[PDB]
């Protein structure tokens, strides 16, 4: 019942949270023990709400603070002008560097989602429909794996223990395995010497001869470390993320490697494809909504991906049901998306959205059929998590800034090795 | 009222229809007396009906036929599944070449834009919102001049007369502009020797000194003439399109020309992006949404080329109201589209939708507010244009053909100078 068929946002309602997160190491630190992001609820004059999530660092909070403002009064439907405003309102000039249109894009994203939630609640579609449908009905993710300590120092330990070896880290597998079914499996590295990641990568495929692996060590190493390695992993990984630092670099890694390159980390925004394209730098990109702009941007780089001869898979950062609801539905609605999904998921233990709509079954989460994102909030829960924000007072996050304060003289280096 | 909250496709009506053309002249002959376009009526199990338009050429009509009967029983929101089984059941393979994938996106593009007629219908909104909302509120065509003969032979006179040199080709614009306003000027060239028809830009250029004026000799001249023309033209046009054959050509030619060079015969598909990126072949890109694979596709069009860093304009060819509602709506929801797209509008005056909703006024048309296309048949008007198919027995479109039973000896030769 719209008055001039109009559909129209009223405010954003930009809600911080907080949640427990175990002590995962990288090369740059360890997570510290609660990750952070913001939940947008997008209100209309329609009284339809709808749902985005993203990061929420200070100044971030800030950015989402004045985009809300600048969009009030704009059509659900009107994304293209929502971009723009949000672009007008940064005063932004709408490889691996965030850009002012790459933090355009970071801003705009929630909203976007919200945008077609809201969009889908209306119309009666899942947003799945809103992004050319779905292709498949089930999206598959991976094991994100990750060396670890057994506890925050002074902390009562985690149920996963310690994760420091090839047998920790296959036990690590087995678990997430057994209560999420993935079929397929990434290790997080960088945080041990290759040799020792080698190890637990050969582990893992003795221990699972069947699950297709990937290895991230976020750039720790030289190009000439990067082939030594692609070498011993021959036959091994599905591919190998991040090897090495720098488009020229991974270039040459990519040359002498036999299985493809990925990254996440030197395409991060459309400005920086035409370099990695023309380098040769990788073979397989992986998307993310959150820093790309939202689901139909996310649908713009799988279409450039397939465009130039570039696979295509999806990278994570530690996040909530509402994000992935927003991530099911863009790969089951993208047909070239077919490496399975990286996600965080069996590392938290808290959500914001009613349960029942992202079960995984044999590690995979069957794509919403209701209208718009097929999650809604708890507000007992989102109020319950806002508290654990302000009280836990983390206000970014910073790995290595946590990793500093428990060790005064560790350095985020790299390469390392 | 949906069963099963499914909207799917029935079955579509194909109808060839058939409308006068004038002797329009190009490069490799003269226009047929009619030309033809293949209606699409998509059928729907809620009683929707929503419309298409593409070619109508014998084997073209065979493949639509293959298409409709692949496609019933889907959802009118599964666009991505359904190329998919328009691919399979041509037995496709998902420069200026017509690839398997080509043909794929010819034969798929107006049950797109039927597909999304349908989806605007039954959501109560207009293509644009589902193309990321229209940015302006109206579109910006050009005038599209012609050489032309008086009449076809033993036909009376059509009431614009010849043109023949400069005198009449300024004659011919100002008739079209006091007639639509457009504000942009392209000539199809590559019929009298450049030197003519760069006296007919420059006449143009004093008779309407604000016009963006552009110039088409579909690839009839060498490297070397070419960046003679683009070097006497200097100043005077917005762009030169296909001055010269092939990617190379057009490389040698950018490299010295101080207008950019745009293309539609170089890049017509996906697959031809790369290797005109690589080689700095053209600075414009046109879009056409008939062969790119319908709206959604040159959507992504669009961002690939704000990506790379390539200007956006519009193909045009002989086309009616179904089309010319979706270039219109198309065309409102590209923000990097901003060049007047070309339209042969002015070039018939018939048609098979009902009147009143694309009218032009300054040059421009308004983007239609109504659910859907905009646009509805008339039966009437229909059956007369197919009968008119019927009678005049033309089944394919062959310039040079006619132009040769006319002048057996023609010959389609290129480049002429
Ligand atoms: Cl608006
Ligand atoms: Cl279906």
């Amino acid at each position: 019942s719209m008055a001039h068929n109009r559909i129209r946002i009223t405010g954003a309602r930009v809600t911080p949270v907080a949640f427990a997160d175990p002590p995962l190491l990288n090369t740059v630190g360890v997570h510290q023990p609660y990750a952070l992001r913001a939940v947008i609820q997008l209100d209309t004059d329609a009284g339809l709400t709808g749902l985005g999530e993203t990061y929420a660092d200070t100044v971030h909070l800030e950015r989402l603070q004045a985009a809300a403002h600048a969009i009030v009064g704009r059509s659900v439907f009107s994304t293209n002008v929502i971009r723009a405003l949000i672009s007008d309102a940064l005063g932004g000039d709408r490889a691996g560097m965030i850009t002012s249109a790459s933090v355009v894009d970071r801003v705009f994203s929630p909203f976007e989602v919200a945008c077609l939630d809201v969009q889908g609640q209306v119309t009666g579609r899942p947003v799945s429909d809103l992004l050319g449908g779905a292709v498949r009905d089930a999206v598959p993710f991976s094991a994100y794996l990750f060396y670890k300590w057994a506890a925050h120092p002074g902390a009562e330990p985690d149920g996963w223990g310690a994760a420091l070896d090839p047998d920790g880290i296959v036990a690590q597998a087995r678990r997430m395995i057994d209560e999420y079914g993935f079929s397929a499996i990434k290790l997080k590295g960088g945080v041990f010497a290759p040799e020792e990641e080698m190890a637990a990568v050969e582990a893992l495929r003795a221990a699972f001869p069947d699950h297709p692996l990937r290895l991230d060590p976020n750039a720790a190493w030289t190009p000439q470390t990067s082939v030594k390695v692609a070498a011993g992993l021959e036959g091994v990984l599905e591919y190998l993320e991040d090897p090495t630092p720098g488009l020229d670099g991974m270039a040459e890694v990519a040359a002498q490697a036999p299985m493809p390159l990925a990254t996440n980390m030197c395409v991060v925004a459309f400005d920086q494809l035409p370099a990695a394209v023309a380098k040769n730098s990788v073979q397989v990109v992986l998307s993310d909504h959150h820093y790309w702009g939202g689901l139909q941007r996310s649908r713009l780089l799988a279409g450039i991906c397939d465009t130039f001869g570039l696979g295509l898979s999806m990278h994570s950062n530690s996040h909530l049901g509402i994000s992935l609801a927003a991530m099911v539905h863009l790969a089951a609605a993208t047909p070239n998306l077919t490496y399975a999904c990286d996600t965080h998921w069996p590392w938290r233990h808290e959500d914001v959205v009613a349960p029942g709509a992202l079960n995984f079954c044999d590690g995979e989460v069957q794509v919403p059929a209701t209208p718009g994102l097929g999650v809604e909030i708890d507000e007992d829960a989102l109020a319950a998590l806002h508290e654990q924000y302000l009280r836990c007072g983390i206000r970014d996050r910073d790995d290595t800034g946590y990793m500093r304060s428990i060790d005064p003289g560790f350095n985020a280096s790299g390469p390392r090795w």
